């Protein structure tokens, strides 16, 4: 239907060439950019535009034309927005306004003219330099959910508000490090390519180095080399990186996605919660200019202090199940069974009440609330609670349903560490294929002494998810996993 | 080596925890780092420091200890430095002085005190209250690259200069990003996981997807997906990430490494020229201080502006072959083999003229020099110069003989950019197996439209050891690959 339309745009190509003119452009100056030109020359009037004659100069993509003869428009596009300019045979020239005539929507061009404003008044640039900077062989679509992130240029060219939402993104992972660096985190980078994936319980992309003949992982957390620099004596480090995990993709995950981990010594969980809602607040202050936020149908308060409500107590409250009083891991069984919360046939009291909690509680947690007590057969990185080590001083954070940070007292003990590694093989060997694997180097490390630590895991994509109001994940990965 | 000193130790431990004390400590809240104090009250004399009594709390790694019966002395060390403490059983009560008596080398501790200075006039601390906070299983390092790059947690603690290093790495990125955002370019984070491994010369990690059930490369640039978004028409973005080549290590490479990768539409590679000599002079005023430098036995003068030698006027100066000559591809063989230049198979004029500048002239130019108009066979994402097509407006910017980046004007017209994928497809089957691979993807993307684009690649570690004087990037990397 549209095979020659490409030819016809071949052709002009060839035209523009023989037009003595480069058809993919040189470097061009410009002085503004279409914003700014309604900023600064919005409210002048018709005639003092006229008489003023103020000279810019910016370039963009052909998204409208119009107008046969010895005179046309064009709205050209530029990151900022869309502004009019106006060319008249009797201004640029024949060789100029052939340029003009010939130019496709979707090709790039440049201009040098003055401001002023059509009867309708219209702020636009009259034209007095057309330079042809790009032909574009294939026309713009038309003004696909699925179409906009398999070619995302496309997509930033048609849907200006989608544009936004990355510039915010920049915005925000800008704003997080100026909080951290400024309240004395360093930031660090650490491995991505790990001898042994640890740090968290999932299934790891694997790799093969030839020169060296070894099996790298890609690191499916952050983890256990900050945790390295704690042991150095660093006190407070902090990374933001891509993280790598061999799951399929969701609504709210990726395979390769960015988290923020942080550690800082002599601090607990609870100053880690601290730290987790000024963080954020300020990043929603400092973006947005406000912490109440939209996100679905909820009006989102991100202003502190966040509710913190352990997990027993939340398994109470929404189910109606106690999980305080001392219980046999048949018992939690039977209580599963009568819910309808599935468990594996490694689980016992401890992934039992996590289960109740994941499949009946979290869902329904919109406000930012701190989950805090996860139960030490899920939290083997975690130091015990100390009144009751059935759990352990590690929270999630939850907002909309959904988790948007993990952390904890860190265990520094090393014997202790040593010993929840080997429950994690032995819960292996029982069909858990995601428990944490054996660290020698790791615990090693751990044996010249960690001083007691909080540590902060925070998935960015999520944070950018939420202050964006982004109902998807790849709405805010520029380029998602594609199942291609 | 330790054997028994292992035992005593451990069994240490176990004589805290009868004390009541949780070995591996709880949080602990400090005033101040070792260094500031000595800022506040170095000054400060002996009874100066008696009459204002000083209450402070720090935290730190016991690096010396002296028992003298019913009171001592140990040096403690924070990120920022020592302090000296002194625990007296007068003043801790018989408790914490057990606590203190029982400390070994590398246990961490923390002490609430007042500020002082002994007879002798070492600014310390008189200790009114110890807290044992973390207990060392292994005692510190004795004294090879060796543990410094397999564990770099004892190199961080036993050596403040290696500390200095990534201190001063933390800041020369913290600074690049300053630079970039505020002259408008946009921070953004682009897939690391690709389905073709394009926009460089180089072998990759393959992986492999489960869900999705997909083979997968680690990037070994960040080209590509870059420049979809200059078509997106984002026109200024940068990303500082990782990078994989699946390539041998040296003392100037590690197979994951940082890069910095910069698209600026609208401009060329001479525009790209003097951002770059701007980026790295403000980098270095704003970190050193100076663009004045030191490295080896080299004085490095990074102040702008900057050498410009056109590589085959540099083949000329510094080896005597003029390549600007028109000649058939075995004439450029004969020379190699008269001045001892080793070439390969595919191989014709363009990569032989590369050959004599890499072989014979690279490790000549102390200076910064901007290398320019590499041949086209080895430039197939730059475009062609006007003038001579035989190369590109490309340029590598040499310093102490290394390269620390590549640049060029953008081949932005998808007719030649396919040619030259063919091209490189063509070389592959001669045996060159670093010959870029084809992309449909990003062909169909430049024929949307790509204006005229500058681009610009640093490699960030070697940008870092050049600022820091240190003579291998496994000075700059945490933890650099090792050797199995
Ligand atoms: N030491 C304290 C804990 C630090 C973090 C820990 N090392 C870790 O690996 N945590 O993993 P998660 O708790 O599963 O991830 C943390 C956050 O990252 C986000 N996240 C996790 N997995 C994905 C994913 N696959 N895709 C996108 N986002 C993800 C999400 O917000 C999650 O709460
Ligand atoms: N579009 C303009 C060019 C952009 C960069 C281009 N896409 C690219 O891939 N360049 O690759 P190189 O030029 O080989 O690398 C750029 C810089 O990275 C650094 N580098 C390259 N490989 C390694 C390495 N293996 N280890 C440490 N640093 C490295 C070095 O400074 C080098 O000059
Ligand atoms: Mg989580
Ligand atoms: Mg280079």
């Amino acid at each position: 239907e549209l095979n020659d339309q490409l030819r016809v745009r071949r052709e002009k190509l060839k035209k523009i060439e023989e037009l003595g003119v480069d058809p993919f452009g040189k470097r061009f100056e410009r002085t503004h950019k279409a914003e700014e030109l309604f900023e600064l020359y919005g409210d002048l009037s018709k005639e003092e535009l006229e008489e003023q004659q103020i000279e810019v100069a910016v370039a963009g993509r052909i998204m409208t034309k119009r107008g046969m003869g010895k005179a046309g428009f064009a709205h050209i596009q530029d990151v900022t927005g869309q502004i009019q300019i106006y060319v008249r045979q009797d201004d640029v020239g024949e060789q100029q306004y052939e340029l003009f005539k010939i130019s496709d929507l979707g090709d790039i061009v440049g201009v040098r003219g003055t401001m002023f404003k059509t009867k309708v008044g219209e702020l636009s640039i009259k034209v007095s330099s057309y330079e042809f900077l790009t032909k574009a062989l294939r026309p713009l679509p038309e003004k696909d959910i699925e179409q906009r992130y398999r070619q995302r240029y496309l997509d930033l060219i048609m849907n200006p508000e989608s544009k936004k939402t990355f510039i915010t993104r920049s915005l925000i992972i800008q704003s997080m490090r100026r909080y951290l660096d400024s309240h004395g985190y360093l930031e660090v980078e650490t491995p991505m390519m790990h001898a042994v994936a640890g740090g968290a319980a999932a299934r790891p992309f694997i790799t093969h180095h030839n020169a060296l003949d070894m099996t790298l992982y890609m690191r499916i957390a952050i983890e256990l080399h900050l945790k390295r620099l704690i042991v150095g004596g660093l006190e407070k480090v902090y990374e933001i990186g891509r993280v790598f995990r061999n799951e399929g993709i969701s609504t709210r995950h990726n395979p390769e996605f960015t988290m923020l981990e942080l550690y800082e010594a002599y601090a607990d969980f609870r100053d880690i919660m601290k730290l987790t809602e000024n963080l954020i607040a300020h990043i929603a202050t400092e973006v947005l200019g406000t912490t109440k936020i939209q996100y679905g149908e909820h009006l989102v308060d991100l202003t502190p202090e966040w509710r913190r409500l352990h997990m027993v107590d939340a398994i109470k409250e929404y189910v109606g199940v106690d999980f305080w009083r001392q219980m046999s891991d048949e018992e939690a069984r039977e209580l599963a069974k009568e819910h309808g919360v599935e468990v594996a046939p490694h689980m016992t009291f401890g992934h039992i009440v996590n289960e109740f909690f994941e499949q009946k509680v979290e869902d329904k947690l919109i406000q930012p609330t701190f989950i805090y007590g996860h139960p030490v057969e899920i939290s083997p990185l975690a130091k015990k609670n100390p009144d009751d080590p059935r759990f352990t001083d590690r929270f999630e954070l939850f907002i909309v349903g959904r988790e948007h940070a993990n952390a904890f007292t860190e265990l520094n003990d090393p014997i202790d560490q040593r010993q929840r590694f080997e429950e994690q093989l032995k819960e292996r060997e029982q069909g858990n294929d995601e428990a944490h694997e054996m660290d020698e180097d790791f615990l090693e490390a751990l044996e010249y002494g960690m001083p007691p630590t909080g540590g902060l895991g925070i998935g960015v994509d999520r944070l950018v998810m939420l202050l964006t109001n982004s109902p998807s994940i790849r709405d805010v990965l520029l380029f998602p996993q594609m199942r291609h």
